[PDB]
RNA sequence: UGGACUGC
């Protein structure tokens, strides 16, 4: 009610990649996925799941069983140099996009991280690590649309969400810029209900300077 | 039937 206006705030979005930029990107990301199969990334390059596989370029972090200590403030970036570098392509036809029409300056991005969703698949309600990434923080949908979910609560065995606070479509080719109270006060999340179809997301962040480190 | 928030 009250909070879902304040959640409103943070959020800016529009299609900024039309029908053929998304299946150009589309086949990039084949070509991240086939690499991963193939064994070619550096071991913390690729993280697998179930029904999501997360593609760590520039920087990555450690996350949920990941963890020994489960805790606000005890995800870790990786060594200096583990993950592999960005992709020209991500440079060439994501970043310079963004940067072209003003959603982030110049030289913001250091980390560009894909999600691949099988169809199902989900991501437990979070708040982007505050002493990893910088705000604001960015994302570009593909493959199909979907959903972006805020305040929701999971429970296990087996999965149910809580109706969210805000629902938040983000249809193929747009991007999601998340800031202020929409990235710092409240979860983020990805219902199973809202992944009908293969979908891809980049991420695209900022590390501060002071992130910690394995 | 596929798990980042109990930051309750
Ligand atoms: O698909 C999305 O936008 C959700 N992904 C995340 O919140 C994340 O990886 O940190
Ligand atoms: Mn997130």
């Amino acid at each position: 009610e009250e909070e879902a206006r304040k959640v409103k705030s943070g959020i800016r979005q529009m299609r900024l990649f039309s029908q053929d930029e998304c299946a150009k990107i589309e086949a990039r990301i084949d070509e991240v996925v086939s690499r991963a199969e193939k064994g070619l990334y550096n071991e913390h390059t690729v993280d697998r799941a179930p029904l999501r596989n997360k593609y760590f370029f520039g920087e990555g972090y450690t996350y949920g069983a990941q963890l020994q200590k489960r805790g606000p403030g005890q995800e870790r970036l990786y060594p200096p140099g583990d993950v592999d570098e960005i992709p020209e392509w991500v440079h060439q036809l994501v970043i310079q996009k963004l940067v072209e029409h003003r959603v982030i300056p110049e030289g913001f991005v250091n980390s560009a991280v894909i999600n691949d969703y099988q169809p199902g698949g989900c991501i437990v309600s979070h708040v982007d690590p505050i002493h990893i990434f910088e705000r604001p923080i960015v994302s570009v949908s593909f493959f199909s649309d979907s959903a972006l979910c805020f305040g929701c609560k999971f429970q296990f065995k087996p999965i149910r969400v809580s109706e969210p606070v805000l629902s938040l479509p983000v249809r193929r080719g747009s991007v999601t810029v998340l800031s202020g109270y929409a990235a710092d006060e409240i979860t983020h999340c990805i219902r199973p209900q809202d992944i009908k179809e293969r979908r891809a997301v980049i991420i695209l962040r900022k590390t501060r300077l002071d992130a910690p480190r394995l």
